């Protein structure tokens, strides 16, 4: 109920981008996961917070790369790259033609043409600020475990739709997913130097950023 | 319905620690107003991405500042110190007990028996990478230009309940507070180079982080 008409407050008052809400057509029309509007303001102030200062970027795997990654180009700084992943190559041209619409340069992002687990095992590690993610609950562990080298400490890695909705430590509730996404959550809050926030966005958001070094 | 599912698996799912939960106790037990343990989660994300590098820290502006604080100390670099502040002497005595208990030296802490408004006016511009306020809605507005100059770029203001629960832009509700929270929020989206985002955690979050320059 009460999350709705603050979904709708928000939603129907936030300036609209022409460039934004193309790409949430485009992704509309494709059948493709994309993350609501104030999903998308979480990735700008995080791409905005991170430290561009010897990161190479933001990395955005997702069939929707265009949608997600205009998010992140408000906020990153300019010095930096944004680097998109998925095999389909239709996906590629719906990215880049996005970018390219809205004003954005071609220095500004990547395309890798590859599956993410694939691909992730060619990138530097200890060089990127930000890792968004929006892959399947049994591929979310290998993700982690792909990310977590490439991520800088102050670094986030933000998982869409991990939490299945709430879905997840629930009897009746047997299936492949569902195990798999509980088996992603309990490893995520298992592993050290992490900080796991897990909000109320999409299915339930995993953001976990690489802590910095504490005495405390 | 499904916020609180989700709410639900996320809280009785998170590591207790022991000095979060004291203050928490604490704080219901005065009737203060804290931020629940996903808002929370969110405070030590940004306190962790946020960049320590010549910032003094993070502000805390709020009757509870123990609760909140703990979840910023978190994240924060250890060479930053966290400023709380709060005209009420015994709110001081809780706070800095708080920090006590946690492990906390006392270095990494400063309380401000103050007025917000009055004491901001004393502090150092452009030296701040977070600030989070719990404030009356008829306050909003003059946080954000008490809190703004404070703010380095790459920072953000944090505002609690600041959209009451989606409570605005209705007809039927007309309120001092209401007509206060819809000028603010009206006002927030107004101000240049700022990356607002407006969430679902508590009665509705509001985060604007101060943009970093943009050749875009």
């Amino acid at each position: 109920n009460a999350f709705e008409y603050l979904r709708t407050y928000v939603e129907s008052t936030t300036e609209t981008d022409a460039a934004v809400a193309r790409a949430r057509e485009d992704a509309a029309e494709f059948g493709l996961p994309a993350p609501d509007e104030m999903t998308g303001q979480l990735l700008t102030t995080l791409a905005a917070t991170t430290n561009g200062n010897g990161s190479t970027g933001a990395i955005a795997i997702t069939p929707a790369a265009g949608l997600v990654g205009l998010y992140i180009l408000n906020g990153l700084a300019d010095n930096t790259t944004l680097t998109c992943i998925d095999p389909e190559s239709e996906h590629q041209r719906q990215a880049k033609a996005l970018f390219r619409e809205a004003g954005y340069s071609p220095s500004r992002v990547r395309f890798l043409l590859s599956r993410p687990l694939d691909v992730m095992s060619r990138l530097a590690n200890d060089s990127y600020q930000l890792v968004f993610g929006q892959v399947s609950p049994m591929d979310l562990k290998a993700l982690v475990d792909a990310a977590w080298p490439l991520l800088r400490r102050g670094g986030a890695l933000v998982l869409a739709d991990a939490l299945l909705d709430g879905t997840i430590a629930d009897q009746t509730r047997k299936d492949r997913d569902t195990q798999a996404a509980r088996d992603a959550d309990e490893y995520i809050r298992s592993i050290e130097g992490a900080h796991v926030a897990r909000l109320p966005l999409g299915a339930g958001l995993t953001v976990v950023t690489k802590a910095l070094e504490h005495h405390h």
